């Protein structure tokens, strides 16, 4: 085994927490998420833990709503059940310096994308004309 060099996808590695969220329980209303659901999921403040191991992203949320996780590889499209329990059809890719998520379930589709800005990791979730932002700062 030699050391491996680094990627453009090191600028997401780490440990985040967010600190700012704009719109969410419009964006969950326009998923479908139920009313009890939509509410506990809104105050959640996770952290999210980014790794890369070769080809392999991780990406961890830790909250007191939900944990989640997954695995993938870029481009390679994958099983996931979000915290909001939708069984989805997932791909991430990159579109320039951008992770762009894509969650396919039942006839219907939305994006999640994480940014670098600053030293912010910004993540905007849309889902048709709606948008939410939220904002995470180092941990
Ligand atoms: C809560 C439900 C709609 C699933 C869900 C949970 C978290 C996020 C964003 C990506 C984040 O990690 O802050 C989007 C969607």
């Amino acid at each position: 085994q030699q050391m491996g060099r680094g990627s453009m996808c090191d600028a997401f590695v780490g440990t985040w927490k967010l600190v700012s969220s704009e719109n969410f329980d419009d964006y969950m209303k326009e998923v479908g998420v139920g009313f009890a659901t939509r509410k506990v999921a809104g105050m959640a403040k996770p952290n999210m833990i980014i790794s890369v191991n070769g080809d392999v992203i991780t990406i961890k949320s830790e909250s007191t709503f939900k944990n989640t996780e997954i695995s993938f590889i870029l481009g390679q499209e994958f099983d996931e059940v979000t915290a909001d329990d939708r069984k989805v059809k997932s791909t991430i890719t990159l579109d320039g310096g951008v992770l762009v998520h894509v969650q396919k379930w039942d006839g219907k589709s939305t994006t999640i994308k994480r940014k670098r800005e600053d030293d912010k990791l910004v993540v905007e979730c849309v889902m048709k004309g709606v948008t939410s932002t939220r904002v995470y700062e180092r941990a």
